[PDB]
């Protein structure tokens, strides 16, 4: 069954940018709570499926985008984040600047949509491989990134930076750039591009 | 596996308020459609749950939603319609009289949000088990109804009017009254007290 | 123009149920970014009708139904908060009675739905003058609670909570009851019923 | 005050792709119907502006979002169809072959995700500003397409095909490009490229 995967690094490694109290709990109470009842939830889709028991099949839809998507971005999150994250491989940033100019005209771009959320969200660096080009995205609540894989997500729920920031989400947005683990979105970049 | 079940009645039994070859496109055509779409959609769901694949299985709820909704509104819808319909039960029409003053009053209330349903959708009569009382909605596309269980629905997707009425959706609203089967909406309503 | 009305109760007057901190943010950060903002568009919004610039009236829309709907909300929420409220009147109780059983069966109800909201939103205690009945409801974000007159509302946005509550949500939830203004609630009441 | 555009064409002028009942209704019914509603709902939005009654001007947005859309996109729809539309421009069909490989690759996408809509709604050719490049995209019932300025619309509304295709939709899709009307859709490029 769905497992709460452990950090690749310790809670306090992100300060100052995160808080050892923010990753904590966003880990340890809101990822876990996701999987818990991700895992409640999926197991009562696969007998709603099964038994073609459609109207509770549909019912339980939201229940698993919300959790679901919790599981998956949360996953992401984790692994999108380091102390020293590096820099982009050259076949990465050679595309980043082919599709937005620059790391800076990236980088301004999904901030300023990602600090756009109205209400709770995520914002996305995503390739997509019909069109092979890198696009920015944003995401309502849980809903996953579709159309396009993954690179490097920015969570915007307040959890994700309120005891901290307080009401400075914008603050928040530009400093996680600080700690992009670009060595992972890195290996995320050419595992889309195979 | 779900299957299209067979009218109640022939396709030319309901005009002159629903025409033979809107029933006949209706049924053989439209439900048809949605019942083979839901058959696959089912597989896919049931396939993408048996191995974790929670993004895929995320990326099936439209379709799901949209397809299985279709099923279940027309399923409902056949059964509401006759040309001998009846009268309610006493105690659906005692219901409705205590939830809306009058049948009058409930039939132009619902008449009127269905009309106003922008795009495709469906005005519905249900029964709330927890407040024991009768109340109306809309939905948009096929989504589901809420919190209350179906009694009576009219759909105000235009395949179900264009061929005979045009763009003059308030006549057919209006006009199906005639053909509601009060028969099986106060077996409906019996079963949703139970 | 639009204004940050004041407080009807000093910053740590709501202690220990909601935190001088909180108070203050909300208040100073929050509902003033929503005023300041709120002006703007709805100069903009009035620009753009009056001239039947048509495209970017309704471009304007999200952000005046955001920050619009963030004044209106926040603007309730703080006349429904006293360090003692005092109960609620008799003919609002009497309804309570009527319409949900008890005030405990109201208040597990409407916490349970707030409870339940994914993401940020709202839960409302309402009355709809219509069909003459206290209502419960959720919104999002900050869409304004429609098709009723609003009475008690419950900010869940996680900003509302989280540096007291971090996590849990429903603690605060079922606290908030311990400071609702019944005095302003029962006041609502009776205007609502004019 | 807005006003009903005269078509650029007779209503049989497109026949046998559609046909002349369903241009007249279409133009006529439908079409002077959004016209209608969109100035009045125009109105009581200024009225509502003017008086700073921010709920009823939240209210009228589903209703401005949806009339004025109507009105945008059957305006931009008429002068999308010709009898004899010619051929894109070099620099439209070049672009075209940039972004999509081929026109060939074009018509069949966007009729993909356009036959693939789930209720009402439209297929658009694009051309976005910021990154300069074409795109694809599907509208629910008349929303707006976001971030892109329209080149060239397909509606797939059912009253935009039924009386003529039936439930065969595709039919419709695939058929409408040979009256598709490159002089204006290139006329709109050159446009939004300045
Ligand atoms: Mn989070
Ligand atoms: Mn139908
Ligand atoms: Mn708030
Ligand atoms: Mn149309």
């Amino acid at each position: 069954k769905h497992t709460l995967p452990d950090l690749p690094f310790d809670y306090a490694d992100l300060e100052p940018v995160i808080s050892h109290e923010i990753m904590q709990l966003h880990h340890q109470k809101h990822h876990a709570t996701y999987v818990n009842n991700l895992n409640q939830i999926e197991e009562k889709l696969h007998e709603a499926v099964s038994k073609g028991n459609l109207k509770e099949a549909i019912a339980l839809q939201p229940a698993l985008k919300f959790n679901g998507g919790g599981h998956i971005n949360h996953s992401i999150f984790w692994t999108n984040l380091a102390k020293d994250g590096g820099e982009p491989s050259k076949e990465l940033m050679d595309t980043i600047k082919r599709d937005f100019g620059s790391l800076d005209n990236l980088q301004k771009r999904l901030s300023d949509i990602t600090i756009a959320v109205q209400g709770s969200g995520w914002g996305w660096l995503g390739y997509c491989k019909k069109d092979k080009i890198l696009k920015i995205a944003t995401c309502a609540n849980h809903d996953p990134l579709e159309g396009m894989v993954p690179l490097f997500g920015i969570d915007v729920w307040e959890h994700a930076y309120y005891l901290q920031y307080k009401n400075v989400r914008p603050d928040y947005v530009h400093a996680i750039w600080k700690i992009a683990n670009w060595k992972n979105i890195s290996e995320r970049f050419a595992n889309a591009r195979q």
